[PDB]
Order: structure tokens, then C-alpha cells, then sequence
């Protein structure tokens, strides 16, 4: 079953969020992907959040740009851990996204990742690490992936041209 | 009837939002005041927004600090104009409040006012000006108020001590 | 008659403000468009603001970039509600526009929208929502528009390639 | 056993991190608390991170101010999910803390919370929600806590003085 | 005659602008001081700017906080050089004041000074240096003042306690 | 004689400062242009500043990007009014230029203009307005120029395509 | 002999720079302390920089607030390594100090430390580490100091009250 | 022997750090270049830092973008002076890099240079100046280089086209 869901405020966010999905593909982690907007589909957001647990989601990755309300609104309607990804906005280069996601008041948390593509990928990795706590196989695949990343740098110490 | 409602994410916002109410008192404008949180009372926010029109509200002033979702979520659930007040937050002095309120994407607007007390008062004044468009009496009181503000400065040109 | 006017500090602002006008076209809302600069045509700004009410304007959308004085100066000379649009400036990407428009002192409000194109469109939508309070037809068209925006997202939940 | 550990760069961070511990006390969640500095006790950080899994930690909350390296360094040495809390710094009011924690590159994530006390508490709540995924009892206590927070606001709608 | 005028948006600005006046007192430079608000006394601002030249002003120092429109509006209505002083605002510590004053578009300049008291004093010094270009006496007094400032530092090289 | 000098930290600044010179060409104002760096030609800066008055300069326009020391260092070595132009830097888009120029301490002023090309032009206009105080002809040309700028906007009120 | 000099733009900087001197006292490192201002004592700055090498200085720590020109100007006049300390300014909390010091163009470096007291101390530590490269004794004292700092944290792992 | 080492968090940093190496080539200064990541090769970072002194390094230049931990972690594990270069990050244009490097707490310093290429070059120049303190030859080459930079500007005073 899909233990993790990736949601975003707009299809225009996909160019960023696609990197979260990429991680799940590499790690062979079943995942759900959907466009859910707190501003354009508020009712759907509520139904989505309310049914998150019953649908089997253990982690929810939500991405949005500008005045991002999606991550926080979902977190306010469910106990499923919510990780937020600040999409890089045009004018404020994601600073508004970042602040509107991370500065949650006491009581309703949202684990925030870096602005942009790096954050999208990291949100998937973090969600995967959360799942790995109770999934020996995934935990193993995660370990292998990290090893591969490290070794790639280790076997290529000199950045200068050959 | 109360044609305007003043809502805020927390009772701790009252120290700021009280200045919006003060304007309505001076202008003799019936108003509703209530604590509505998108993060702590999400369901109530929805019911409040959905019934806004039927309850007779023509303008809604919403204030919040930090990652402010209140103004935007209300605006996403009603056609009643929503004015947002960025409450000055401790760490980011309202910058996060400001960005999380004003940077709304295309489709759902929130007329934003200055950070803090000045903004709270101005949101009431703006809402009043909106109501005055169809309320000759209020329009008159608004005019008198502005005159009084101007004349006070005009009759006190020298700021130095007498 | 035109119940709303769209003004901007420079013709170079049109690339942004055009999106406000686009909304009015979609909603069939009569509107006036004009270049009015507080810095280059200060006298005209005053005459424009002073005659706003008599000319039938119920809302004024003003856009400017950099040290934006246009919105505030108009608001200081009329009771007609003024909505400001921060045009994205080159160096400071609209942050200066934003601050110079929203940070109005107590007494003279300016409902501010997002930086750039999204804000321009939203200012028109907000102005339209204000007009809809007393225009059943427009209120209906607004409702249909919102429905269309929501349904478009609802019928396209998966952002991935078919 | 303690399934969660709370670490911080300095004892001066305790004034902030104490709010994370407070949450665990309310929720009856066994937790470990310790001062671990990437800058002053780098070797200890490594030993702490390396033994995190074997010691039974499923989540690690790390707080630091200024150029915060603690959260990221721990996350680079273990698969245990790491949540970071930006402590409010004097000069930059936590902005440096925030950026130095959240802007992690692809490969090593750190779920970041709000700057300051609110973030500390939220990091505990998020960690608790993560644990609740497999702890029915804790999940229940979390649910009761949220209910209590919501109801407190619901039974106190008017912020004005009685 | 008074060749320089010091204006400010509010009497609350006097705590800052008083330092500009202090410089003129030290240099024995006749000056006019007055509260002129672009937002509260727009008409007066226009009359003041329009009559600036005929009244004998060769330099105008204008101070304001927040969305400062005063300096720019005066500069748009007269050829008399305008120097602007960003008053330190509460929420944004003068950053909004600074941006709203200095970021003037091509065509209408405003020589901006530092945020706060230091800027107020410097605006007077700069205005004095401008006047000194054609006032040998003032030029001399300016020179003596600078010498005194320099010598004070020179005769006190060690900041440690005696 | 040349009553105004335009200096800059690097030849790479010319792309910006050229707009200051353009103003002087339009106004037929004799001017000197030279590359003077506080960091690369510190001694020359001193000689240039020290001889400014004797060389007949009444105003000095200095432009620089990044940690701009040029404007301030010149102002510290002469009584000739110094106007500073913040060149738009790559990384910080002129914010560092702006702060390093405008935030001068009490005692040594630098009238700062907008970041970039607009500021360069404005610095020339401001310097020209300063000179016009005692140059009836230039004052007249300035007046004509402003009229032309205003009239261009006035005769082109509609920004839409014909 | 004194191999390191501590200079600052104003005696008001001493409250910050005193922490640099404190480090040298602890490490028994002979040092010179003096107020040198690029803005108020420009000539002295030049003489100081020019004679730095002949006077035996191997490192120069310079602190200043606001538009800090001191560090950069010294570095432009000598080959002696210059370390800069951004003093926390009132309005911009050291951000202007930071930018005006660190953003030096290619050719003239200034090793910058943290804003405020922490930076002052660190500049002394860094300078000491530089000297230690050729001073076995100092290198030893530095090592002991670091050990003491580390051990203090190590023997006090629990920040909670006994 | 190589008395200076240039390290960076990723090979993608080479486009920036290459300018540090360029300086060493011009000055004929033996140097080591290597990719060392605190996040991807934490163990290697430790071994690298621990063996820095024994390997003969007297200065270490470390560059990284985003949440830069590399410079600080190295400095926490060795007495060899560490100079940090903030690589310009996409979203925050190096501001996050800058803050995460310079805002080190008391006890472990990192001399920080400008964001980007200019900083990379300057870090090499600063490191060279440090080495020159005990290398007469290098000190001479440094002097010649500075002379050449100065003279190039001096013989090209007019930036206008011939
Ligand atoms: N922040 C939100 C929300 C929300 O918070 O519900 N919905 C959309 N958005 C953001 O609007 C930006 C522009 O979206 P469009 O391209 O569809 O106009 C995107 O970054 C989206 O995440
Ligand atoms: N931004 C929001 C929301 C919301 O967006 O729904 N709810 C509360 N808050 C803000 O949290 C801050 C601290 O509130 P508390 O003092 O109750 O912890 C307030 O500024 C409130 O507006
Ligand atoms: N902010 C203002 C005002 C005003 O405030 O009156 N007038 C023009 N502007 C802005 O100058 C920028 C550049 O305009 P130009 O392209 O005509 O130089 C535009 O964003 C305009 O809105
Ligand atoms: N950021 C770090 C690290 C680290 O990253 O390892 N170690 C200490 N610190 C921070 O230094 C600040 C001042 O600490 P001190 O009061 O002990 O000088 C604290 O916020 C701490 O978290
Ligand atoms: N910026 C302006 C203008 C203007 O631009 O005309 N008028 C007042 N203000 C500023 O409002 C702030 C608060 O003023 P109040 O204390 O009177 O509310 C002051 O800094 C004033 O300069
Ligand atoms: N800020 C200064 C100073 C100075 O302050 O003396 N000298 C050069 N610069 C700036 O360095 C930037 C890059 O210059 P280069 O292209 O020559 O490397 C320019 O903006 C220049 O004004
Ligand atoms: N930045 C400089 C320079 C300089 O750059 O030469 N000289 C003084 N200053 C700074 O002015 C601030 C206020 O100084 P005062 O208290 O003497 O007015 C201090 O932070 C000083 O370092
Ligand atoms: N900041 C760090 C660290 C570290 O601090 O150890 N490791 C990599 N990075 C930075 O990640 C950015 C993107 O790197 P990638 O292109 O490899 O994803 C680079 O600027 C690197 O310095």
C-alpha cells in the first residue's frame, strides 16, 4: 500500500515536487501523488486530510509556493506527520514559501525542508527514513543509497579536469 | 446589523486587533469580534467562512502572526471581501506574517494592511470606506474623522517644545 | 458606468497591470485604465483622486514599482477604497514596492495585493468582490468563475504525464 | 525506553528547548536530553549520531542558534530522522539559525520547525506524531491534547474583557 | 533668511529629526522646522513644495517612517534639492522607510541618509555642505566642526579605562 | 569649468554610471568622469578628494557595488557634497551596495540614490538641482526637462495598444 | 612585541571589541588596541596601515558598525592580514556592518567574523591560530584552551536543573 | 610542500572555487584541491581535519553553498586557520551560505570572504598574505601583484570609449 502521499498546490509545482517522487522510485516506495490546493480546492483538502489515516498514509509531503497554506492546513486536520516543501516563487525566490510553511504556531507542526528541488528530494528521503524505522528492507535500501552517494564523492576527490 | 467581522488566530492577537475595533467604535459601526484559528479550529473557520454572507458580513478583517493561514483560508471559502492584518511576530517582527498573508496566488485575494497596530486600525478604516460607498451616514462620519486628523496636524505645525 | 479604475505609475507597469484588466474583461466589468504618476504627474494625481467619487469610482486599483507613492497618495486624497499592486522591481524584486505600499501609517489605508501579476489579477478580483456585495449579477459571475477554477484543479488531480 | 532524544548546541539553548521537553512530559513520552555541540564536542557528536539507532532512538530533535551545524551533522551520520529547531539568535533573530538548518542539500534531510520556543514544542509534537504511527496509546494522548487545544479556543470566542 | 527647511510626517518623528536641527544650531544655520504629512496633510504638502523656492529654501530635509511618501512627493513638486531621512520604524526597523525613500524612479531624486538619528544629523551636515559651497563663513564653521570631531578621536586613541 | 565629477570603483560600473553622464549631456552640464577605487587606488582617492575643492567641484557623484567604500572615503576627505550610487551587485542585487553607502555614521554624510541605473541618473539630476540653485540657466533647463517628462506621460494616458 | 593590533571605528565599539582583547589576555598574547576611524581619522588610518608591517603586526583585527569602511580601507593599504568584526548596529542589527565588511571585491580581502561579541572573540582566536602556526607555545596554549572549552561541555551533558 | 588546501562541499562548487586556485597559480603557491563534504563524506572530513597539521597545511580554504557546514566542521577539528567561501546558492543567492559560515559561536572561528567568485579569489589572497608573513618571496610576489592591479586602474582613468 502507499504509506506516503505527495501533494502540491498547483500542477506548476510538479517541476519541483517531481524530485520527491524520483526518490521514491529509486527506493521502490509506493506513493500517491495529487494536486491539492488549500486556496482553490479547500473542501477537497479537508476531505483529503480527514481521510489520510484511514487511507493508510504515515507521512504526507506537501509543497507550495508563495503564501503556502497547504502544508499547514493539512497538518491542522490530521495526526499524520506533515513535511512541507517550499517551492521557489518568482518574486521572493521561495522566502515567502519558506516563512509561510515553517513559522507554524505551537500545536500544529510541519517539518520543513529546503527551498526548491533539493527540499522536495529531501522530504522524500526524510519520509523514507521515518518509514524505515519499521521497515527493515527500506532501511537497507536507504543505507545502500547513502553509501552510493558517499562513495561517488570519495572516488572523485579532484574536481579539476582530468 | 453587523456588516463587518473582526477575526484573529489567537486571543494574544487582541492587543493588536483591538485597534481595528477602536475605529469601529469611533465611527459607530456595528461589528462582530471573534477568535478563529485556521490551525486550531479549522472546522469552525470553514463554518464561519461558509456562513459569512448569510450572516450579513460585507467585509471580513482577519489578523494573524507568523505563518498566517487564517486570512487566506477564509478568503478561499467565501466571496465576502477579506482584509488581512499581519500581527507583529517576535522573531521575524511580522515579516513572516506579512508574506504569508499578502503573497496569495491568482484567484483568491486578501487585501493586506501594514504590520501591527497601524494595520489593524487601517483595515477597519478601509472596511469602513468600503461600507461608506453605500452608507451616506458612515461616509459622512469617515469624512469628519479624516478632517479631524488633518486639522490636528495643521494646527500643530511646530513639533518643538512651546 | 465604470465603477473601478486601474492606474499605474508608468506604461512599463502595463505588462503587470494588464492582468487586472484581464479579470474585468472575463467578468464583464466596465473599467477605466490610465497612467497616473505621483512622481511625474503629481498635479494630475491630485485632480484624479479628488474627482474619483464624482466620476463614479467605488474602487481604485493602483500599481507601482520601487518607492511606490501612487497608491498612498491617491488614498490620502479620496475616500474611495484604494487597492495597491506592488510591481516587481528589478533590483529588489518588488520588496521595495511591497513595503512602500503596505506600510501605511494609521489613518490612510491601502489594501495591498501580492507582488506582480498575481497581485494585479487579485486586486481586480477583490475589487470585483467588493462590487458584488451590491451587484447580484457580478456576484453570480464571480461565483461561476471560482467554480471553474476549482473544478479545473479537481478534474486534473494527477500532474504527471498521461 | 526513550525513543526520542533532544540535543542542543549549548546549555543556553535550554531556555528554548525546554518547551520540547515540556510536550513530552504532557504526553508521557520517555525522552533523553543532552548538550551536544558540533563545534565544541565534534567527536561526541559523531559517537552520539553513530550510536543513535542502537540506543533505540527513532527521532532526534536538535536545536542550535547562529550558524547551526548540529542538526545537519547528526543527520549526516545516522538514518534516524532528525528534526531541527532554530534557536532565536541575538543579532539575526534566528534567521541565520533557520537558514543554516533548513537549507540542506539533496541527500541529507532535516525537518525544520519554527524559530524559537514554538518550534521547540512543535518538534516534540511532530516527533510524537511520528511515534504515534505505531503507538496507539500515544496516538490517543495526542488526539486528546489536540482536542483540548481546540476546545479551549472554541469555548473562548470573545477575546474582549468580560 | 532660512535657506533650509526640516519637515517630517509626524510629531513623533521629532525625536529623530531633532538631531538635524541640533546640527544647524551648532553651525549657526537659520532653519525652518515643520510637520508636513503627505498622507494627512496632502494639500499642505503641495502648497509647501510649490512655494519652497519663493520662500528662499535651497535645501529641504524631509523625514518619515514606514511607507515614507513625504520626501518623494516634495521632490516631485519642486526643484529645491530634497534630502530624505528614514525614521526607524517599529516593525521593520527603518528598512521600509529606507526603501520607500531611496528607491525613487528616474526623474525625481531624493538624496537619502542613514536610518535614524545618525541620518538626521547627516542630512543637516550634507545640506550645510551644500550651502557652504557659496557661504565662506559656513564653510569655515563646517571645517572647524570636522576638525573638532577628528581631534577628539585623535586625542583619545585608547578606549580602555584609564 | 566642470562643477561636478562622476567617479566609480571600477570600469565595470560604467554600464550603470553612464546614465549619470547622460543626464549631464542632456542638460549641457560640464562634467568630469573617472575611475577611482578606494580599494585598488586608495592613494589616488585621497589625492582626488583633497584636491576636489581647488579643482572647482561643487558636487561629487560616486558609484560602487558590493562593499562600497568609495563614496564614504571621499566624503571623509572633503567638504564637497558627495552623492552615492549603489551599483547593482550580482549576489545581493545592490542591497550590500546600498547599505555600505547609506549607513554612514554621524559626521560624514553621503546623499544616496536608488540602486542601479535609475539612481545614477537621479544623482546627476540631484547634483544639477544643487547647481541650479545658483545657475539660472541650468535651473531653466532642468525645469524644461521636468516639463517634458511630465507632458510625455500626460499625452499618453492609455497604456493599452492603439 | 605586539604581533596583533585591535582597531575600531569608535570608542562605542569597545563594548564589543573588548571580547577580542579578552581572548589575548587569556592566551597571554601581546596586543595593541586603538580607535582608528576611516571616516573621522582617514589620514591616521592611512599612516596606521602603511606602518603596520614595520611596526611588527602580523594580523590586524578591525571592528566597525553600520557602513563599515575601516577594515577594508586598512586592507587596501597593507599586506598584513586583516580580520573584520561586524559590530551590531541599532537599526539593522549588524546586517549592514556584515555586508559592508565581507562583500569586498576581488583583490583586497578581509576575513570576516560573526556579528557582535562572538565575532570579536573569534577574530582574536583566528588571529591567534594564525600566529600559532609559527609559535609553538601559543599553539599549545590554544590547544589547552580548546580542550577546556570542550571538556566543560562534556562534563555538563544535562542542562536541566540538578 | 603545499601549505594551503582548497576544499569544497561539491564538484559543482568548482566553478566558484576555481578562482581561488587561479590566484595560487598566479602567485606560484603550491596548493591541494579536494572535494570534502560534511554532509556526504563526514568521516573523511574528520580525517582530513585531524591530519591537516601533520600534512603541513597552514591555511585551509573551504567553500560551500546553502546550509554550509564544511568550513565550520573543519575549524572545529583543527587549529589550522580556516577561511570560508560562501558559494552563491540558487534560491537565496548565497545569503544562506554566508550566514551558515560567518555566524560561528565563540570558540571556533572561520574567516569568511565575499559570496561567490570574488570571495574565492580573496580567500586565496588572504591565505597568501598569511603565508607571506613568513615567506619573503611570496610577500614580494603579492606586492607585485597588488601593484599591477593598482597600476591597471591608474593607467585607465577614463572608462568611456576611446
Ligand atoms: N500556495 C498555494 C496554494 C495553497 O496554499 O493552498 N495553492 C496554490 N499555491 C501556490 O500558488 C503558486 C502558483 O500557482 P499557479 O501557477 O497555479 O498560479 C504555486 O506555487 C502553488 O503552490
Ligand atoms: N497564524 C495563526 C493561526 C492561523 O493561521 O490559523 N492561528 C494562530 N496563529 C498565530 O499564532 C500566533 C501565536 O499564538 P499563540 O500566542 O496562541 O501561541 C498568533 O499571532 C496567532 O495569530
Ligand atoms: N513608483 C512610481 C511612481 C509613483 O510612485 O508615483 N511613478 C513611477 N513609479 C515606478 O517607476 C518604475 C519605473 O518606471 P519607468 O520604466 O517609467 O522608469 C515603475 O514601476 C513605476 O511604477
Ligand atoms: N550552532 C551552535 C553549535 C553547533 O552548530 O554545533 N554549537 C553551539 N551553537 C550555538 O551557539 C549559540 C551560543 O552559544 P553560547 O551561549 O554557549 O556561546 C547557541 O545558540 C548554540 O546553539
Ligand atoms: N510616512 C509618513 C507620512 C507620509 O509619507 O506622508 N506621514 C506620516 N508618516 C509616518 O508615520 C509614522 C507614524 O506616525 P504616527 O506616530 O503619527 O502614527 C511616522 O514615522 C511618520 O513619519
Ligand atoms: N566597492 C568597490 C570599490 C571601493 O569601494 O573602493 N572598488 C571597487 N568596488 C566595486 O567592485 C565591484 C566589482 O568590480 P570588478 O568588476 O572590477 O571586479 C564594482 O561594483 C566596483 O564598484
Ligand atoms: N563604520 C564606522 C567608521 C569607519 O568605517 O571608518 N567609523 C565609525 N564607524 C561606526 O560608527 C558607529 C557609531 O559610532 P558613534 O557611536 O561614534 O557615532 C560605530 O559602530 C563605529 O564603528
Ligand atoms: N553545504 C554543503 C555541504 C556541507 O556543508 O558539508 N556539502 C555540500 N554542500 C553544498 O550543496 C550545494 C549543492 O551541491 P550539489 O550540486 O552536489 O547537490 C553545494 O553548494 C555544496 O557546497
Amino acid at each position: 500500500p502507499a504509506r506516503v502521499a505527495i501533494v502540491m498546490g498547483s500542477k506548476s509545482d510538479w517541476a519541483t515536487m517531481q524530485f520527491a517522487a524520483e526518490i521514491f522510485e529509486i527506493l521502490n516506495v509506493p506513493h500517491h501523488v495529487e494536486v491539492v490546493s488549500a486556496n482553490r480546492t479547500p473542501d477537497k483538502l479537508f476531505s483529503f486530510a480527514e481521510s489520510a489515516e484511514e487511507n493508510g498514509y504515515q507521512v504526507i509531503i506537501a509543497g507550495a509556493g508563495g503564501a503556502a497554506h497547504l502544508p499547514g492546513m493539512i497538518a491542522a486536520k490530521t495526526l499524520v506527520p506533515v513535511l512541507g516543501v517550499p517551492v521557489q516563487s518568482a518574486a521572493l525566490s521561495g522566502v515567502d514559501s519558506l516563512y509561510s510553511i515553517v513559522q507554524m504556531p505551537r500545536g500544529i507542526p510541519v517539518g520543513t525542508l529546503a527551498i526548491g528541488k533539493a527540499g522536495a528530494a529531501n522530504a522524500a528521503l526524510l519520509a523514507a527514513q521515518i518509514l524505515a524505522t519499521h521497515d527493515k528492507e527500506l532501511h537497507q535500501r536507504l543505507n545502500d543509497w547513502r553509501k552510493a552517494q558517499t562513495d561517488e564523492v570519495l572516488e572523485n576527490p579532484d574536481p579539476r579536469g582530468a
